[PDB]
């Protein structure tokens, strides 16, 4: 069996690069030296983030970046490869701040992919940056192209792919070829922007790293788990926006693929990808958060889950009330709404009044502060057992996480992921996946194996009848049908032999 990818973001802001030091955590909280040899061996990829696209429509460092310091920080990451010959140091272009619809560089993303000439110039700059700084591949985190941008974006990925392949040959890197990945939407609403062209988007990639987290946040009316593996029938449900994608499918095909409303979960996003023909499970990487999302003003009853709340949604955080009791990092970062797993462990250990609770449907933990009305949705080594098992069972390519600086000091989240995939003595064959709600959609890419009596010409088939014919199992949509399955619109392809 081939090794699961373990992809960790390394995020460092420009001011920290410009003042880079390994001996002052109040200037750089998580320097490269915290990535020990043992961590380096547990990772397959580190995604250095974030570069940007400039107004010249080229991949570029933030213009305030000190170049010598940048090279130095990158050199420190690539030196980690000494401990792990499989390890790649990628760089990521984009992120939410640079690339969101209202982000500071958004128009550069749109314009870079818009014409053949712009794509060539952009693609070349990506490979030039990669070679200049010693990176091992390119990750694109544009959140998110839409509409006519999608065709440009696909052409841009195809062109970057060809240039990476040229570079792999030029460098004799066939043992560790240069790679191309993107960070993909992990929820139907954003995914619907490019969903109909998913196979084309994924074809040029080594992996699509699904952002299957941030599925709950202060923008929602109701608290919820941000990365539930499976659904909880007591939780909120959402309109399935994919059924409105430009797919050209029939009513029955849409309905069978896109139940609505549906539970917004990791399993939903993964299945939504697998339903598409030409999207291989081995390219799908499951993102997990190394941080929790915190809400205030929540009611009692169900541990703070699925409650109204009074958490500000504005950015930046609009006042100086840091109400996440015990979160020192929140004070430092002026935002009580996000806490690293590292910080959450300390909050749980201190005398701050949190209970750690567990939802056995979603297979995720949450903190509840009964006295102040606080709710925190996060992941730990325990929720990772179910996710890693799901990853193995669904034959996904691996796991990605945001971000390395958020693991605890011992790096237990990373070590847990590595152990669940690679430890000879770890056994999850008996781990019970629970009865949480599964996403049941079936599309052309994930037909189940089925059997049925062979189709017989001259027979009149009632609605709902199942037959096998030319490699597939088919179901009549109404009765009485006598046509050969697949030859007109009366038959639904429901399974494969
Ligand atoms: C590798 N790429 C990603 O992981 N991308 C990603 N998570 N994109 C969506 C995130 C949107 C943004 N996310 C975070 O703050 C993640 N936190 N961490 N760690 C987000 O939640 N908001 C948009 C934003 C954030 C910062 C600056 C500008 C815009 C809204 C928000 C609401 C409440 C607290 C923090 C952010």
């Amino acid at each position: 069996s081939t090794r699961k990818a373990v992809i960790g973001y390394y995020f460092i802001p420009t001011n920290q690069i410009n003042n880079y030091t390994e001996t002052d955590t109040s200037v750089v909280p998580f320097p490269v030296s915290n990535i020990t040899p043992a961590k380096a061996k547990q990772l397959t990829h580190i995604n250095f983030s974030f570069l940007d696209i400039n107004s010249n429509l080229e991949c570029a460092w933030d213009p305030a970046t000190n170049d010598a310091k940048a090279r130095d920080v990158v050199n420190r990451l690539t030196a980690l490869k000494a401990h792990n010959p499989s390890l790649r140091i990628m760089f990521s272009i984009g992120g939410w701040y640079y690339s969101n619809d209202l982000g500071v560089s958004h128009a550069n993303y749109v314009n870079a992919v818009k014409t053949p000439a712009a794509r060539t110039k952009f693609a070349q700059s990506c490979v030039r940056i990669m070679k200049d700084y010693g990176f091992d591949g390119v990750d694109i985190d544009w959140e998110y192209p839409q509409a006519a941008e999608v065709d440009g974006f696909i052409a841009a990925l195809q062109e970057i792919r060809t240039l990476l392949n040229q570079q792999t040959i030029a460098d004799g890197r066939q043992a560790l070829p240069y790679q191309l990945t993107i960070a993909g939407a992990g929820g139907a609403f954003f995914l619907s922007r490019y969903y109909s062209k998913l196979a084309q988007i994924v074809a040029p990639l080594d992996y699509i790293n699904l952002m299957t987290y941030d599925l709950a946040g202060p923008w929602e009316k109701i608290t919820n788990h941000q990365a539930a593996l499976f659904g909880d029938a007591a939780g909120p449900t959402f309109y399935n926006a994919l059924r409105e994608a430009n797919l050209g499918w029939s009513w029955e095909e849409l309905t069978r693929a896109f139940p609505s409303p549906f539970s917004l979960t990791v399993d939903a996003a993964v299945q939504q990808h697998l339903m598409m023909e030409g999207v291989p499970s081995a390219k799908i990487v499951m993102g997990v958060p190394f941080y929790g999302r915190a809400f205030k003003g929540v009611s009692g009853g169900n541990g703070g889950q699925y409650s109204s709340h009074s958490t500000p949604g504005e950015d930046p955080y609009p006042n100086a009330d840091y109400w996440l009791v015990g979160c020192d990092e929140c004070v430092r970062d002026k935002d009580p709404r996000i806490a690293s797993y590292r910080q959450l462990e300390q909050m749980l250990q201190g005398n701050y009044g949190y209970q750690r609770l567990w939802n056995d449907k979603t297979k995720t933990p949450y903190l509840y502060h009964a006295q102040n009305g606080l709710f925190v949705t996060y992941d730990d080594a325990e929720s990772f057992k179910y996710k890693a098992k799901y990853i193995k069972q669904q034959q996904l390519g691996g796991v990605m996480f945001w971000h390395l600086g958020q693991d605890n000091r011992n790096g237990d989240l990373l070590a847990a992921l590595d152990r669940y995939f690679n430890a000879a003595d770890y056994d999850d064959s008996q781990l019970d996946m629970g009865t949480g709600l599964r996403y049941t959609g079936v599309g052309p890419g994930n037909l189940p194996i089925m059997t049925a009596p062979a189709y017989v010409p001259g027979t009149t088939y009632a609605q709902g009848a199942l037959v096998s014919y030319q490699g597939y199992v088919w179901q009549t949509k109404w009765g009485y049908i006598t046509s050969a399955p697949g030859s007109d619109s009366a038959w639904l392809k429901v399974g494969r032999l």
